[PDB]
């Protein structure tokens, strides 16, 4: 048969870069109605409309058994009191699991169930983190540089972003009082 | 509704070490018929028997779309001329693709098809590589500090070790004349 042929990659672990690989960029524009307050989001988009996050993909063709990886830097921020998060998505095969390597910055993850039950867990440079199958999962930067992880999937897992783009999650990450809260979302 | 509980674990990049995963250790006593050196190899047995690598697993059911992650310790040293290397191995389920990422050292790896066609790929730290679908794989140290590397793969990909054990890789990895080379194994 016809054998795909293997290659290494140079991931920089200082800016998340991946030459050659498929750049994305998501501006503050394109994550309306994720951010718990709108007039702050509105605004900010206004005056500025920073980058939230760029993504650097390496993707296969979608079948079962292969994979794909990515990074992505994930920008210091607030909207509001809320920290810049990623979309999140469950994956379209709903049952696909995900490992993240965490590089540089310091963040974590928002993790949910179909039911709406939601997981914190912290992330620093090593944390790996097991996604596993039917977690919804989103990354949250709270420290004051890029947080830049890398990520593994299958390339069958696709993303399914609408659930999540009308709900959000059950739980928020915010600065109060000079401190990093995980606390309920008001919105749910 | 049955859902595994999401994790994060840190991995020490400088020492490879996940705590709380599988351990497995690898002495150059349990590589008989591996090295193309034999007598050699028997010499390095009876004078030292050092260990060749050590694996840190942490390892899911084998489930179609979940993932595996390791990370491996593979030390510095040579059989004759032939570089430390990994037993190496197709995976069971033979379509399954795999991921490595590059922590510390120098080293590389050998990939191969059923048909014997090989590749080598450099890793040196941030080399991301992308085992394809039916590629063998193999890593090899190249250096004279330990070659540290995680890599994430199916749950369902299980491991084939047999063909490699009696007929090995294609290619040869050693050190003659002071410098490495891939040449073409004498044995096959
Ligand atoms: O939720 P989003 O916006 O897809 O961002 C998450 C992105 O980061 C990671 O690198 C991966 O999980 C990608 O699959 C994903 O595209
Ligand atoms: O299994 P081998 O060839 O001895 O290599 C050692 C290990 O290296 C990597 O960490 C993974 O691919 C593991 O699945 C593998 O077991
Ligand atoms: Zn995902
Ligand atoms: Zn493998």
């Amino acid at each position: 048969m016809m054998y795909k042929e293997p290659f290494g990659v140079k991931v920089d672990f200082e800016t998340g870069i991946i030459e050659g690989a498929k750049k994305s960029v998501r501006r503050l524009s394109d994550m309306e109605g994720y951010f718990v307050d709108e007039r702050a989001w509105k605004e900010l988009v206004e005056k500025e409309d920073p980058v939230v996050y760029e993504v650097y993909a390496v993707e296969q063709e979608e079948k079962e058994g292969d994979l794909n990886f990515a990074t992505t830097v994930l920008y210091p921020g607030k909207v509001g009191k809320e920290f810049f998060f990623t979309k999140g998505h469950f994956h379209a095969k709903l049952d696909r699991a995900e490992v993240y390597v965490a590089l540089k910055g310091k963040g974590g993850m928002l993790l949910q169930t179909p039911e709406g039950d939601a997981k914190w867990i912290s992330m620093e440079p090593g944390t790996v983190v097991y996604v596993p199958p039917y977690w919804a999962h989103r990354t949250v930067n709270i420290g004051d540089e890029p947080f830049i992880f890398l990520a593994i999937y299958p390339a069958d897992a696709g993303h399914d972003y609408g659930t999540i783009a009308e709900k959000g999650f059950s739980k928020i990450v915010i600065e109060e009082n000079g401190e990093v809260k995980v606390v309920d979302n008001p919105r749910w």
